[PDB]
Order: C-alpha cells, then sequence, then structure tokens
C-alpha cells in the first residue's frame, strides 16, 4: 500500500557482504517504521536524550544468534545498552498486529513493554513465542543471503561477531 523501501549496505571486516532491503509496514506500524525510515537515512537529527545522531551509519550487528537472528541498531554504545529513538528516548509498543510468522521478518528489540529505541533484529525462522512481545514492522524483501552470512559468523561468548559487521551506508529505495 503506503509501503516503504529501505536499505543496509553491510561490510565484515570491511569487505562489501551485500545490500539488505527492507520493505516496510507503514500500513500496519506508522510509528515504528517512520523511526526505522529516519534511522536509515538520518533525517531527524540528534537523539533528544543522548545528543546523537539518529543514524545508522556506521553501527553494527554486535549481536548474532546462529539458526535465529542478528541483531543492530544501537548507535550510541554499539553493545546492546544504547540506542535511541526520533521521539525521545523510548517509544510504546504500536502494534502486534505483524507477527513472527515467516522468517526475515524485522522487529524491534526491547527490555521490557513499551521500551522500543532503535534496536532491532532480523529473524531467520518463524519465532510466534515472539509474539506480544517485539514489534514486527518489515519484511526482507531482497538479501537474505547477506543476513544468514552475517548470522552464521563466529562469535564470543557474548554472541558477539569477532568480524567487525558494519553498516556501510543505509537510506531509502524505490
Amino acid at each position: 500500500k503506503d509501503r516503504r523501501r529501505v536499505f543496509l549496505d553491510v561490510t565484515i571486516d570491511g569487505n562489501l557482504a551485500g545490500r539488505i532491503v527492507m520493505e516496510l509496514y507503514n500500513d500496519i506500524a506508522p510509528r515504528t517504521c517512520n523511526n526505522f525510515l529516519m534511522l536509515c537515512t538520518g533525517m531527524a537529527g540528534t537523539g533528544k536524550i543522548s545528543g546523537k545522531p539518529l543514524h545508522y551509519k556506521g553501527s553494527t550487528f554486535h549481536r548474532v544468534i546462529k539458526n535465529f537472528m542478528i541483531q543492530g541498531g544501537d548507535f550510541t554504545k554499539g553493545d546492546g545498552t544504547g540506542g535511541e529513538s526520533i521521539y525521545g528516548g523510548m517509544f510504546d509498543d504500536e502494534e502486534f498486529v505483524m507477527k513472527h510468522d515467516e522468517p526475515f521478518v524485522v522487529s524491534m528489540a526491547n527490555k521490557g513493554p513499551n521500551t522500543n529505541g532503535s534496536q532491532f533484529f532480523i529473524t531467520t525462522t518463524p519465532a510466534p513465542h515472539l509474539n506480544n512481545i517485539h514489534v514486527v514492522f518489515g519484511k526482507v524483501v531482497s538479501g537474505q543471503e547477506v543476513v544468514t552470512k552475517i548470522e552464521y559468523l563466529k562469535t564470543n561468548s557474548k554472541n558477539r561477531p569477532l568480524a567487525d559487521v558494519v553498516i556501510l551506508n543505509c537510506g531509502e529505495l524505490v
């Protein structure tokens, strides 16, 4: 409908792995998609609380779980403890209409009810047990293979890729 497309160009230890293209379901989750799109483009400015650029460029996929997902979006701390939304701080769970019924859905990472910031994860398997907990707002429509390459990278005891997985470029398409 009024669905938009966004991209992430990812490098693994400096070498380009490819492009992940995601379609945002703006019709089902307008605030959540708006937040994600603005973070991909950097067009909302600096975070109200952190004072840092609301932008994914240069941030990383700091967590990958074999057979399940890859997580990123922490542009303030790069380890899972940071991030901020374009609304200032965190925002509420918008909707639980869209579900983790397929692999490659894009979902909001969180630390409890209504704690959505900038961190997100892309699954590689259905995960209905995450329904009504994590807001699903998009799907990978191209570059699913880039997602799985990142997912199977060797990690340390904290699920962090040993390789530097960086979002080299990011923005909107269509």
